[PDB]
């Protein structure tokens, strides 16, 4: 298991524009395309995004090309974030995996804002950082998935992904 599949059972693939759990507009694997209400603004920022008129649809190819892109900003937000990057640091192979699930979700700020639970993390306090982490709209809103990603910091391993 690697950080795309994670993702990949996390975010399912779509190739129609859809709104997200939050109710955003959102295309491929979890890209967030806009918080605007307009599915016209939506539509622009898909064109904008491919490079082509795609009149709300894409191809399996562009969405693979989105997700690689979002990896790989998720992972050098981390990189480049002062408070993120220690812990990521800190971390094995697989609760790295964890650190950059979250970070593809709710962009960097938003995990940036865990500091008690970054902090556990960052002492290998486990179990206690799984049940800080568990107290959050985070976890209340999306708890299957917030279940899994929370499962994986607990134990280190992919039990909660090999399942599924």
């Amino acid at each position: 298991m690697n950080i795309f599949e994670m993702l990949r059972i996390d975010e399912g693939l779509r190739l129609k524009i859809y709104k997200d759990t939050e109710g955003y507009y959102t295309i491929g694997i979890g890209h967030l395309l806009t918080k605007s209400p307009s599915l016209n603004a939506a539509k622009s920022e898909l064109d904008k995004a491919i490079g082509r008129n795609c009149n709300g649809v894409i191809t399996k190819d562009e969405a693979e090309k989105l997700f690689n892109q979002d990896v790989d900003a998720a992972v050098r937000g981390i990189l480049r974030n002062a408070k993120l990057k220690p812990v990521y640091d800190s971390l094995d192979a697989v609760r790295r995996c964890a650190l950059i699930n979250m970070v593809f979700q709710m962009g960097e700020t938003g995990v940036a804002g865990f500091t008690n639970s970054l902090r556990m993390l960052q002492q290998g306090r486990w179990d206690e950082a799984a049940v800080n982490l568990a107290k959050s709209r985070w976890y209340n809103q999306t708890p299957n998935r917030a279940k899994r990603v929370i499962t994986t910091f607990r134990t280190g391993t992919w039990d909660a992904y090999k399942n599924l």
